[PDB]
């Protein structure tokens, strides 16, 4: 039939169709790959706007995975709905990033403790002041401990979520490196304050695809291996959450 | 084969695969509907991240149509690439919007002359000052004249592009209405300054899906009819551009 | 007698003494020149603070012309009063400007679609966000069509209204040129949002007196000819409004 | 002859035609009244844009008086030129103001020690920080001592220079009163930093025309008497400067 | 002798007189209490401005303790010097705080993951953007694990470092509670970015003295017991760092 | 006994223990030196946090002296309490400063008319606008006249109160010098608006310890002599207040 129930303007899943724990990545096609290779009992629960989402189990524990699109405004829509309408308790963003830090390398796995931003969305939430987009400590710890159990080294520290992929901003990379921001992406800084609003949990893990300073770049095969390592860390972390 | 050439990180189209004129809408599935119903000579030229794009002709004139995702950061990626890598000259954003204006109604067609925003991306381009995201006059005029020839009434005026769909901002709707902003969406304010940077052209036309104040809402069938009217205006406008 | 009725602190005209359409220029002595050479049935209706204003007819249609002084705060006083107390419907600012754009030349006529600014007055109107000072489309179109009928070429695009004539701001000219701002003046960005507040119309047309980058400068005779061309465009446009 | 030498775009006076000490008021017609009633040896030195200026002597000492128009951008043009081109050393702004302070009354004379503002012009001068627009102490003291010698009571304290005469700003009056701002005007905050830039001196004295809270208002005759008291204080102060 | 060597304007300690790990609290008299009750091998190494500092050992491991005064500017001076001149590697701020969170109680121990602020110091470090003042994960984890081993419950989450103890800011407490800020203090947000600049580590642990909403307040004896619990957690954590 | 009455969280003095006039300096040990050498009838009235305060008489007139610590947040606590709880009428800050002005020299005495800042505390008080931290004119005049009677030359003008002693800010010194800021310190800009809030008086006098540009620096003996000159000016000024 040409029409289905819509719980939100952006998601056709019914309440109850999402697990309490959700992995989100920017690319919905990567969400499908995760579901098709790591979940059992899996069903597709959303395809509105092509933003594929799936619910199943990982090692028997309910888990959903869904795309979030690119940028703070896009993840904010999807995450707000997940926490509010779908009653999700924990979201882990899984993704890729650039780096400027001189001691972070392509293929490294970065576990995000907090994320800076050039967006205004968090100033709007705290009377114009500085509101740190901060990962939940239990989520950070679950990711760190899972990586340790898997013998996968990790970088742990700050990300920077920009609204502008194609930066023209003189001095930005130098400041990010001086203060040891390890990951440049476009979303985490929008996710963490929404989790706070709902009394819920969020974190982020990313693999470095490109070094913005040295120009080093992971090949497609290296990116696949990096994502496999990262996704295994995230999946194992969900068992602790 | 498991790998194709990538002209950008987000688009597998080769240079030359996009026409000089492009319609963009947020929903890639709507881009497909536009291509499948209004273009001839059509081919799919991108599917990276599910962000479908197509190139063909409308009444014999080359025209592309592609999704842009939700929010300023997402459209900025895709539009920057279209102007820079693909040498596009004109982008018309086609979409839906809310309204707060007391004399704008659900199903109305809004032609955007400029768009306000709560994003920082334009302050970053003009030394922290106010940079109006302004549609190109030839594009605005082409849309206005096409609607006149089709006997479709239009509202012509300002939009507001927000980073936050799920607004919690007291007083925003009252200020938007007081100054007669006619459309609330999430993208135009990011598109117009990129067109300026490249010495190129952009505009936006949107149909009102929801009245944010009165709670009126277009049914699915009404939204389809509204989109048909709007897309015909946009398509006819491309013949003048 | 040493005292006359004052409808506002800045204007001795009685309500009804201003036509529904008004041209405003910064120099009150230029307002007098316009009245003395282009209006019939003309009377001086204000001289408070030397800010001369006149009401008569252009080709039989009621039209006023008045000075506005230099800068956003000055035009804001006079325009607020015109719309609020005097019930004016349409104001066209007529003036001179500088340019930094590499393809705009001294003596060019610029029709303003929107104006940026370094003033805070528009942030104050929209909860601290970006509020584009946007000309009314009917006014822009009337100016464009009048110039076409007169065979006078025009540049159509963005202005920048600064609070600081004597700029010391490194990088400003480069950013303005990069984004193709065509006119540098001091007032339009304050006028357009006031028109919006009152549900009324405004626009601006300016002639380039000086190229800020190349140092080219119109002679007094060239400025007179430029103003004659511009004023004829504006006057003819009022017949359409 | 239809053309005269222009030392600046806004002033036809030749260098040397302005005294080292200048009184400026917003209304050029008031500048004429001051010249015609208090100066000897007087000549009109500017009439561009109707912004009348005069040079003569007060009690034998060279003194100029000129209008400055309304608002920070207007006074900034004229004062920048006076200090830079005309080599002026001291400017005293003489004007009218409103008040919100519960212990300041209509007809009071206010001597300004510093002026707040809603303009961005001073942030632009100090890397975005707070730059207090501060009167020169010798000027303040000369005004205070002159008023004492004339037995004229004065209020001494902060002004607030707004870009928006027609305020719509909730809470502004309450904050201004809480911190004992004594005068509301539109110019001093732009004058004092320009004097600083040139290593020169500035101050301001104003008479209260209106109480913004109680709605009390000076009659025309009361405003004349107030201005007479204020101008005598300013004139006597110039003899000390 | 009336004069001693000064390695910095604020500290008479010689380089080498501070251990690589330092506890800092606002009250220098509390620093003395910590040294006199928990350190062996202890000596006073600074008394400039009364800002007492001490170096000794805790369970044999070198450890310093010093006051930092109240507010971001004060801690910034002392911490900058400790990392830069004294080559410190790890600073743990130990202190007291208020809370607004409905589920945080007087006497609770809060381990800070990141701290918001109303200061501009971090915007100045990151081109005007949002720079989250973020604790080092190893420090956070050491505090969490030490509290667990001591069977002391802890709250783990965000602090807010204000410049204004005596807040008059309507809506601040409501926003802080909505986003589950657990601790209100005046310093952590200045410490963490300095540690980042030096490639070093910092964290913060605080005990709740007052509930800002309910008005509950710890008695002097309760504050002593709370501080004893907190200091034992911090001291044990230093053995892991 | 291990516990005393606390009128505030930071001051054990009882109401009435502070005189209506107070000198404050950053270093509490310097407050003690002032009390021990210039006051009679003196008693120590506070030692909480080591922030020594004393009350006695100078030439028979009640006078207190107390430390304020370093930075705007610290002085704000102590001064707010002094005006609010202790009913103080006049505070003179006495301190040291740097200078960048080319005509200000080490050992000079600077009397502050107003102070700029990089803090947000004054924007928070005036709806986000520019609120000049302005000394009371009677206090400034008392300091100026006292220095004259003592034959001590003074510089009179603007200070700049920074949150960051260890500046890394390119261009700051050049802007401060261009606009003739004479003193760089960390506190005055926080004191003056608090005095305004309470309808009370404040000022500041400082001696130049270091020239930030030329690197000149006062020796310890020169700083002692400078402080003696400055404190005598301040003490004599209190007799006029
Ligand atoms: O260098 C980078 N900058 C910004 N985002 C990045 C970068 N590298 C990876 N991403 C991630 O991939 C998308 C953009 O291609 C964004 O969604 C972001 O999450
Ligand atoms: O009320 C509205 N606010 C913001 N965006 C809207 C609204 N109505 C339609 N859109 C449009 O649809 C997407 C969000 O659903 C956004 O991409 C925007 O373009
Ligand atoms: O380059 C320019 N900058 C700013 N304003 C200008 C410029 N050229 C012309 N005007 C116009 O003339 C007055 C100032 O002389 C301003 O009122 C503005 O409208
Ligand atoms: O209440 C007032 N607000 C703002 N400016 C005022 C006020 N009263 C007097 N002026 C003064 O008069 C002009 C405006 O009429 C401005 O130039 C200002 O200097
Ligand atoms: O509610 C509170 N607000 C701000 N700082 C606080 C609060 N409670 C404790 N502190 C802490 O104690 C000092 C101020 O008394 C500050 O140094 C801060 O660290
Ligand atoms: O150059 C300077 N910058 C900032 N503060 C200074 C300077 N010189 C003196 N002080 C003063 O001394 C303390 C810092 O050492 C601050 O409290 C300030 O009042
Ligand atoms: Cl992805
Ligand atoms: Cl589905
Ligand atoms: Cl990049
Ligand atoms: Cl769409
Ligand atoms: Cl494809
Ligand atoms: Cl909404
Ligand atoms: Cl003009
Ligand atoms: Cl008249
Ligand atoms: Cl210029
Ligand atoms: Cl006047
Ligand atoms: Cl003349
Ligand atoms: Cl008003
Ligand atoms: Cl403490
Ligand atoms: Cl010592
Ligand atoms: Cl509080
Ligand atoms: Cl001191
Ligand atoms: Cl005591
Ligand atoms: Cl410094």
């Amino acid at each position: 039939h040409h029409h289905h129930h819509m719980a939100t303007p952006h998601n056709s899943a019914k309440v109850g169709d999402f697990a309490e724990t959700v992995l989100m990545c920017g690319d919905p096609l990567r969400a499908k790959l995760i579901a098709d290779n790591y979940l059992e009992n899996a069903k597709q629960v959303n395809s509105v706007r092509g933003m594929l989402g799936f619910t199943g189990t990982y090692k028997g524990k309910p888990l959903s995975v869904m795309g979030h699109g690119m940028g703070i405004p896009s993840i904010s829509i999807y995450a707000e709905e997940l926490y509010n309408v779908y009653k999700v308790k924990t979201i882990i963003r899984v993704g890729t990033c650039g780096t400027v830090d001189p001691n972070v390398h392509v293929r490294d796995v970065c576990i995000v403790t907090a994320s800076g931003t050039d967006s205004n969305v968090n100033r709007m939430r705290l009377l114009g002041h500085d509101f740190p987009a901060t990962a939940n400590f239990e989520v950070v710890s679950a990711l760190v401990e899972s990586a340790k159990a898997l013998n996968i080294p990790t970088q742990v520290g700050k990300a920077y979520s920009t609204d502008i992929f194609y930066s023209k901003e003189q001095g930005l990379n130098e400041a990010l490196a001086q203060y040891h921001f390890i990951a440049v992406e476009m979303e985490s800084a929008g996710l963490f304050p929404i989790a706070d609003y709902y009394g819920a949990r969020a974190g982020c893990i990313c693999t470095v695809s490109d070094h913005i300073i040295t120009h080093e770049s992971a090949t497609p095969e290296e990116r696949q291996t990096s994502f496999q390592n990262m996704i295994k860390i995230a999946l194992e972390a969900t068992l602790k959450l």
